[PDB]
């Protein structure tokens, strides 16, 4: 039995044929650019004119980006996006809804592809009765040397999580994927089941997804093969923990307490899994997140708070000259701590974002410390990505994107927006893009930061008076981006030239004394 089978037996049926809202595809790709081309390809030839595909590339080694990339400046019809870390299908998915526009949600692998009549089939099971929330297809998969059918169980194909098609509020109703490694798309199903009621979802037996069988894929702990065209299909002990744990969550758990607790971005196992199961940073140590704001920005600030309000345990929030406290403020509640200043005169500006350190230390309370501004775009990895950045230098080291190295026309900067291709030992970072464990720092009197308007300076001299490096951190162009919207450096520079040295002079006594430093240095 081979692909040919599947599509006479397509071609066989009128299934979803009699009837256009906008379709998003979401694609999640690490490390398949052997095939990402011909899974993108088989969506762009889709029946179904109403689409836009979204890629999601997780942090890919090869270069899977660039040729999405390149798809994404021959079509208007691809987006495409790149995780800063590896984290697993179920964040890459997530991170693709957010950026997807349409009003259906469908999904498709990178190494695989799909039937021509695949989305317009599906869209038209899914609208025939307004009462159904969800639709899928069935899958086979396929020996991609041959072709042939590797049939499952007995089956040459079968019904399917990857097929999922569902309106968008799903999302907004139930929450997100779990952001697992694996077994995620199968709880996710179960969840609309339990929520909307097994009846709303539609099956369309007809077999117009096509699933590579290749070594060493997410799948391959379920797999024994019988012969050349058969393998069974078992959960793993791992797969089989999880599935009875969601089973049991989902008996235990009210059906609208699943949008919170399923909330995306995520620093934090949203259910209890092994090491395996998992690629999220898990701190061990609260995350806290401190901003500053100008009223000018508030439309700024409210997408950082919606993207980031997630991504930590507790925000420090300086308000300067805003009159009324946002409701988007209001709304986290107890998760915020909100300084509130009204007189420009006692205002400390961009200082704001170290009052909750001087408290922290006073307390002798431990922390990843965060400190943002208020009109950058921040990604849904933003944190995940930082925290695992500071591990991989045991929290030695602060770490940032906007990086600047002195000898003003000699300065080198790292404009946070633009690549870098690996770490490097800077002078000055911008703290609108900072990121440190609080213990670096066994004192600390914000009192010091004498005049306001120069954090970056102040915070660089704190780091080099306690022999502290700044590591700009690599990471792909626009991974963040400005958003300011229309919103005399006689100080800066007696501060600079009072504090020498500056250069690599600064830096290559902390490099040289360390392994893990060497390579942050030409
Ligand atoms: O860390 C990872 C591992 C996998 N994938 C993607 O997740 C999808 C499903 O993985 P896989 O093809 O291994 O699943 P299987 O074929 O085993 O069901 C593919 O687009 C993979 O490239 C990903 O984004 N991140
Ligand atoms: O009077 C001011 C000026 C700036 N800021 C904040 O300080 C940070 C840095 O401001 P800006 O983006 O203007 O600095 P730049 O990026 O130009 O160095 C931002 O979060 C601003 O909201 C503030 O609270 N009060
Ligand atoms: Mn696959
Ligand atoms: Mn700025
Ligand atoms: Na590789
Ligand atoms: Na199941
Ligand atoms: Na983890």
């Amino acid at each position: 039995t081979s692909i040919t089978d599947l599509y006479n037996e397509v071609a066989k049926s009128d299934l979803g044929l009699v009837k256009n809202p906008l379709v998003s595809i979401i694609m999640t790709s690490h490390n398949t650019a052997q095939f990402i081309e011909a899974s993108i390809n088989s969506l762009l030839l889709q029946t179904y004119k109403n689409i836009e595909i979204i890629i999601v590339d997780d942090d890919s080694s090869d270069n899977t980006f660039e040729i999405a990339s390149r798809i994404a400046n021959t079509t208007s019809k691809v987006r495409v996006f790149r995780l800063n870390s590896n984290l697993g299908t179920y964040f890459a998915k997530n991170t693709g809804i957010l950026k997807s526009k349409g009003d259906i949600i469908f999904f498709q692998d990178s190494d695989d592809v799909c039937h021509h009549e695949r989305i317009e089939r599906c869209v038209n099971i899914l609208l025939a009765n307004k009462e159904t929330i969800a639709v899928r297809c069935a899958y086979s998969r396929l020996a991609p040397e041959t072709q042939h059918i590797i049939k499952v169980n007995n089956m040459d194909y079968r019904l399917g999580f990857i097929t999922l098609g569902m309106h968008r509020k799903v999302f907004q109703e139930i929450g997100f994927f779990n952001c697992t490694t694996k077994g995620s798309d199968d709880e996710f199903f179960h969840r609309i089941a339990k929520y909307y009621g097994k009846e709303k979802i539609k099956n369309l037996l007809l077999p117009l997804y096509y699933n590579t069988m290749r070594e060493n894929s997410l799948f391959t702990d379920m797999v024994e093969w019988i012969d050349n065209h058969n393998i069974i299909q078992k959960m793993s002990d791992t797969r089989q923990h999880y599935a009875t744990l969601f089973q049991a969550m989902h008996n235990e758990t009210a059906s609208h307490d699943f949008k919170n607790l399923f909330q995306f971005p995520r620093i934090y196992d949203a259910l209890p899994v092994p090491q395996e199961m998992s690629k999220l940073s898990n701190p061990k140590i609260p995350v806290y997140i401190n901003i500053c704001s100008i009223p000018s920005r508030i439309a700024q600030l409210r997408r950082i708070i919606g993207i980031l309000k997630n991504q930590c345990d507790h925000f420090h929030i300086y308000l300067d000259g805003y009159v009324e406290i946002p409701d988007f403020i209001k709304n986290l509640g107890n998760k915020a701590t909100v300084v509130h200043c009204k007189d420009k005169d006692n205002s400390i500006r961009d200082n704001g974002k170290f009052i909750l350190l001087e408290e922290l230390i006073e307390k002798n309370q431990d922390g990843y410390y965060i400190t943002c501004d208020d009109d950058i775009i921040y990604p849904s990895d933003y944190i995940n990505t930082m925290i695992k950045k500071l591990n991989e230098y045991d929290d030695k080291a602060v770490i940032g994107l906007h990086g600047i190295l002195f000898p003003s026309a000699d300065r080198l900067v790292y404009s946070f927006y633009k690549p870098l291709e690996k770490d490097k030992a800077v002078n000055v970072l911008g703290t609108g893009t900072v990121s440190f464990r609080v213990s670096l720092f066994n004192q600390f009197s914000l009192s010091d930061f004498t005049h306001s308007g120069m954090a970056d300076i102040y915070f660089s001299l704190l780091c080099k008076k306690n022999n502290i490096l700044q590591i700009c951190i690599s990471r792909p162009a626009n991974w963040l981006t400005e958003d300011n919207r229309d919103s005399n450096d006689e100080q800066q520079t007696q501060l600079i030239m009072e504090n020498g040295p500056w250069g690599y002079s600064s830096i290559y006594p902390l490099v040289k004394n360390h392994p893990k430093f060497t390579d942050l240095i030409p």
